[PDB]
């Protein structure tokens, strides 16, 4: 039962993972994990170049090797004080915007133009969702999160990002690997641990 | 007025970059910011490539251009059970340690060998500190975090690190940047921002 090594994308690192990991270190005291996060692009990277076991990337990344669907999440438009989302193509707030290499940037581009026929106003750029989370908290501006990192207890309206036939927007996560890793005791445990919080 | 491009390390720029931040768009309305994160070795790195304006630093960086001190924070090892820090060296709850390039993960095997004579036992071993204190807040195991990152909202035991000689144990974040930047306009508003800020 040797050490465990993974390579998360940085939400999922942040707001899913935790709770995956005490259950596994709940039913294996003492296993080892070693995990690495960032963006997906750089963590499917690593994974690539057999630095970790496993990883969990966001997104649709090709994957010749095992590559398991965990879960969708939507896109939520957040700020303090708007309350509708059509008043955000006419607001004051600055629209504080992540952008990495992945599609989320795009695909929010996307929608804004056929949803406002307008461009939006890059003036707050952010290289980690989380910033935008929190500098949207602190009442800056408004953001498009991804609902994993969010909480009904949040002091934040939630706005639905649907698109132009109403349905809502989401992002996937997936579990990848190759058939090597899979054969080893600990990544066992930790597939069986993430397949069981599944069902919650 | 211009845009600032700035360098921040991770910690700071989640949790003492957004109250910064607030103040800056609050009186520089359609000011453009931009934003890339990490660690400070990472954004040393880029501001040494013209990437950045201005690059917010943890440690002692050396720098040939203006270092402004900031600040100085202080290790809490935080626990949901664990209340007396002298229980560490004898617990079977496990050790979520950070590490990077930085001295902050050798500052900490430092601190621990001259106080508990032992070496701590690595289980848990990340590359971000902010997932060190989510996994450390859903009861894992006990983190050792800069205060920074912590608030009283925070539902763990926060216990404070002091060496051998009964003295807290810190790190600083200055502000690193070459003379031409500092005669940029929006980074002077910004450094301004900052010190009128620092004065509570």
């Amino acid at each position: 039962h040797g050490t465990l090594k993974l390579a998360v994308a940085s939400i999922i690192g942040q707001h899913w993972l935790p709770k995956v990991l005490k259950t596994y270190v709940e039913r294996y005291p003492n296993a080892k994990v070693s995990l690495i996060t960032g963006w997906s692009s750089e963590m499917l990277k690593s994974l690539y170049e057999d630095q970790v076991h496993i990883g969990i990337i966001r997104g649709n990344p090709e994957w010749k090797g095992r590559k398991d669907y965990l879960m969708t999440d939507h896109l939520y438009l957040v700020d303090t004080e708007i309350s509708c989302i059509d008043d955000i193509a006419h607001t004051d707030r600055p629209f504080i915007q992540f952008k990495s290499d992945s599609t989320y940037f795009q695909e929010i581009q996307h929608w804004w133009h056929q949803k406002f026929k307008t461009s939006p106003k890059q003036t707050i750029l952010v290289d980690q969702i989380e910033t935008c989370k929190q500098m949207a908290l602190h009442g800056i501006g408004y953001a498009i999160l991804p609902s994993v990192t969010l909480e009904e207890e949040d002091k934040v309206n939630k706005m639905p990002l649907l698109d132009t036939k109403d349905h809502p927007i989401g992002r996937d996560t997936w579990l990848l690997g190759y058939e090597p890793a899979f054969e080893l005791k600990q990544v066992q445990a930790f597939v069986s641990v993430i397949k069981d919080m599944l069902k919650q």
